[PDB]
């Protein structure tokens, strides 16, 4: 018997209790889980590497089985770099899904040994994504109870530098 290595991709950006929530499950059944932050080079993201890193420990880093990497280029080439066992992704809509199922598929002809597996969130998670956390922060709503305080705090010093 072997040690599982599973890698949670995304921008994270900001992470969400949504995010917290799929990796704390995740943590629970595989040896090692990476927190895999996609750096979006050419894709904007409101919340630089640095700050969604720093966001993403401060929120997960008691959990003594998780590592936290910035990452860029073919998600199947960081698979394998990274020798993982799979990829883990959150499934909260049915678009989430059709996506996912094509990526599986693409990334498995790219790579024999890539494997994807999913999670569904709790019910209390089900409707929170980082797009609409952005969007009721920029509008000034109040995002405390969707995202750590930490999140809350960072969205309070872009709202200060001005935003
Ligand atoms: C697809 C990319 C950008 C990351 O995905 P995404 O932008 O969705 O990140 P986000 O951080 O918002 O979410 C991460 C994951 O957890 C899920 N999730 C988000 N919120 C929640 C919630 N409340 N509950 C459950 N799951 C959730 C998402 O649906 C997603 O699967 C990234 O994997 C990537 O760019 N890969 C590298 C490039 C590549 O190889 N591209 C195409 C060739 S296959
Ligand atoms: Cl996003
Ligand atoms: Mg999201």
């Amino acid at each position: 018997m072997s040690k599982t290595r599973v890698i949670y991709p995304g921008t994270f950006d900001p992470i969400t209790n949504g995010h917290v929530d799929l990796v704390t499950r995740a943590s629970r059944m595989f040896d090692e889980v990476v927190v895999a932050i996609a750096i979006g080079h050419h894709k904007n993201p409101l919340f630089s590497l640095e700050e969604r890193v720093a966001l993403a420990q401060s929120s997960l880093g008691h959990l003594s089985n998780v590592e936290f990497v910035g990452f860029d280029g073919l998600l199947v080439n960081f698979f394998k770099e990274q020798k993982a066992t799979a990829v883990l992704r959150g499934l909260r809509a049915v678009s989430d899904f059709e996506y996912e199922f094509q990526l599986a598929n693409m990334n498995r002809q790219l790579d024999p040994h890539f494997e994807a597996v999913f999670l569904t969130p709790s019910e209390q998670y089900s409707f929170i994504s980082s797009t609409l956390i952005r969007e009721i922060a920029r509008l000034k709503g109040d995002v405390t109870k969707f995202v750590p305080q930490a999140v809350v705090e960072a969205f309070e010093r872009k709202h200060q530098q001005g935003w």
